[PDB]
């Protein structure tokens, strides 16, 4: 086994997806994995619809939605501008953002957004900004101050998506550019990804895996439905994009010829940034406490679980995932399109494809 892998839990892996998709529980699914840079095992099962067209078969180049997995686009975006010298992770927020110069806010920096301890809650609610612009820039900044804090900062780790929205609009004030040609240019074009889009060209729209009717409208839609940017979430692509993202940070920065980050930046982004003892949520409900970097997730990893200690991650709803042993060299990639979340759908084939890895030769 060159990539020293035992291949039959890669059938055990095919027949928990294919069991899945026969039950009604996924509608499809696929997979890649490689061993030092190399794929060595890809896989697409079963058919998507968006309750309209027929089915179509899902494929290891189909485009989809990644959901929350854009904060990863958005965190090399922030520690880029960091490497040259534009931003500083102690900035106070006030200092870009005028808005936050107010009790409360003004303690906010942008350590805080990165690692979801800024006190923010999950989301603003949009029923109470009725008569204002959401997809404003202006105008959705000062809705947002107006709306009480949910914990001070360092008080707890919240996760939040409000956050990365604010970091995207950081990023757009101190670049010139909007946030989206921001990253199309110094992270999706630099880092060779060839199906990533904000916004998917109307020649590859009909190669969009899509599952409800409500994916297909957001499809042919120009903008976020209400936040100024897609920091928070709103990226399409494919297996190989979130694939090369991954392996980008299991090389500390590098693809070959390709150079997103310094070796530096990437080790500080994959060392914990949480103070000890805070407690997690995640949706209102308490989670089991775990390392979060910049930006970057570093549970679940140890434990009971089979990843190595070190193995970092992200997920999204979609679903979708990342997950990159580096003690293994090992990258991880997964689509898992369900309308919700399941762990036994998600999360257990991390059970299965961790324990076929042999000693690598
Ligand atoms: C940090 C953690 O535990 N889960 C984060 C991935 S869940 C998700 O997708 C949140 C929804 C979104 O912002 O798109």
């Amino acid at each position: 086994s060159n990539p020293a892998f035992d291949m039959k839990q890669i059938n055990a892996l095919n027949g928990h997806y294919q069991t899945m998709i026969d039950n009604g529980d996924l509608q499809c699914a696929s997979y890649m994995m490689s061993r030092g840079g190399e794929v060595f095992a890809a896989e697409s099962l079963g058919e998507f619809t968006g309750g309209q067209k027929e089915k179509q078969t899902f494929q290891l180049d189909t485009i989809r939605e990644i959901g929350a997995l854009t904060k990863v686009f958005t965190a090399v975006a922030v520690m880029q501008l960091v490497e040259k010298g534009l931003l500083d992770l102690k900035m106070p927020v006030k200092l870009i953002l005028p808005a936050f110069d107010k009790p409360g806010f003004g303690e906010i920096k942008i350590l805080h957004l990165l690692t979801h301890t800024a006190g923010l809650s999950f989301e603003l609610d949009i029923q109470k900004a009725e008569g204002i612009d959401l997809t404003n820039e202006e105008e959705w900044i000062n809705y947002l101050v107006s709306t009480p804090l949910e914990y001070g900062v360092d008080e707890a780790w919240n996760y939040s998506r409000t956050g990365f929205v604010i970091l995207g609009i950081i990023i757009s004030k101190v670049t010139g550019v909007s946030y989206e040609q921001y990253v199309t240019k110094h992270i999706i074009e630099a880092l060779g990804l060839e199906r990533t889009y904000f916004y998917v060209p109307d020649t590859l729209k009909e190669e969009v895996c899509v599952i409800s009717e409500h994916e297909c409208v957001q499809l042919e839609k120009s903008h976020h439905p209400y936040f100024p940017n897609k920091a928070t979430s709103g990226l399409y692509s494919s297996l190989r994009d979130i694939w090369k993202l991954a392996e980008m940070f299991r090389n500390k920065g590098r693809l070959k010829d390709k150079k997103l980050l310094g070796r530096k930046t990437v080790e500080a982004m994959l060392r914990n940034q949480i103070k000890p003892g805070l407690p997690f949520y995640f949706f209102g409900a308490p989670r089991e406490e775990g390392g979060f970097g910049l930006g970057i997730n570093l549970w679940p990893a140890g434990d009971h679980y089979f990843m190595t200690e070190g193995t970092f991650s992200h997920l999204g709803m979609g679903w979708c995932g990342m997950f990159s042993d580096p003690a293994e060299d090992f990258t991880y990639v997964f689509f898992t399109p369900i309308s919700e979340f399941h762990p036994h759908a998600v999360l257990t084939p991390l059970n299965i494809v961790w324990a076929g890895i042999e000693l690598e030769h």
